[PDB]
C-alpha cells in the first residue's frame, strides 16, 4: 500500500502549473493597465518642458525691462 | 482498510489554496501601489502645468505695461 507521498507530489504538481498560468494572465492584466496609466500620467511631458522653460524666459524678460525703465527714469 | 490517498491529496489541494491566493495578493498589493503612485504623479504634472502657465500670464502682462513705459520715456 503507497504512503500517499506519490500522489500528494502530483496533485501539488498538477494545482502548481495552473494556478501559475493565472498568476500570469492576472499579471498581463495589470501590466496592460500599468501602461495605459502611464501615457496618462506623461500626456502632459513636452508642454510641461516648455511651460517651465517659458516661465523662466518671461521672467528674465521682466526683468530687464524693469531694469530699461529704471535706467529711464 | 483499503488504500486511499483521498483525505491526504485534499490537505495537499488546500495547501496550496493558501500559496495561489497569496502570489496573487502580492502581485496585486504591488500592482495597485504603482497604479496609485501614477495618479499622483500625474496630478503633480498637472498642477506644476497649471502654474508654470499661470507664471508666465503675469509675465505676459507685465511685459506689455513695461515696454510701453519703456516706449513713452524713450520719447
Amino acid at each position: 500500500k503507497p504512503d500517499c507521498t506519490a500522489a500528494m507530489r502530483d496533485v501539488r504538481q498538477q494545482y502548481e502549473s495552473v494556478a501559475a498560468k493565472n498568476l500570469q494572465e492576472a499579471e498581463e492584466w495589470y501590466k496592460s493597465k500599468f501602461a495605459d496609466l502611464s501615457e496618462a500620467a506623461n500626456r502632459n511631458n513636452d508642454a510641461l518642458r516648455q511651460a517651465k522653460q517659458e516661465s523662466t524666459e518671461y521672467r528674465r524678460q521682466v526683468q530687464s525691462l524693469t531694469m530699461e525703465v529704471d535706467a529711464l527714469k
